[PDB]
């Protein structure tokens, strides 16, 4: 029973950079290996340049957080792209009743002034909350949130 909380590290809506922050909470009785957990954040991208990902903070070491980018290939206006966050073997485990905190960022490399309020996963919250428009998978299976 793995839950995900979200807050926004910088709420400006027309910037090229986006600052998703998450807490991953193990609310079950069994430990989960972090290398089995993935998180997605969904947004619209205009242009063909590759995004840039970084990790500003992670309980288990920023070097153990992996950022990848992919397309939804669905022609919808709330998102066409996602950031997928994954974790290395060296990230270890989240014990039962423990949590980890993760503060990341990415640049779309559009420089377009797009309105991020149109993004499926955008929230202006500066409090970690139970936001169901970001998703969490365990061993590839969706366990938290709603896919677009």
């Amino acid at each position: 029973k793995i839950e995900l909380k979200y807050k926004n590290g910088r709420t400006n809506v027309n910037t090229d950079t986006i600052y998703p922050m998450f807490t991953i909470v193990n609310k079950g009785n069994q430990k989960v290996k972090l290398s089995n957990i993935k998180i997605r954040y969904y947004y619209t991208k205009e242009g063909n340049a590759s995004e840039t990902f970084w990790c500003d903070y992670f309980t288990k070491g920023s070097s153990n957080v992996i950022g990848s980018f992919a397309k939804l290939n669905n022609d919808k206006n709330n998102a066409n792209s996602y950031l997928e966050i994954s974790f290395s073997d060296a990230a270890g485990e989240i014990g039962a009743g423990e949590s980890v905190e993760l503060s990341v960022g990415f640049a779309k490399n559009d420089w377009s002034q797009y309105n991020q309020k149109n993004d499926y996963s955008y929230s202006s919250s500066t409090t970690y909350f139970s936001w169901n428009k970001v998703t969490l998978y365990v061993s590839g299976k969706l366990v938290f949130g709603k896919e677009p």
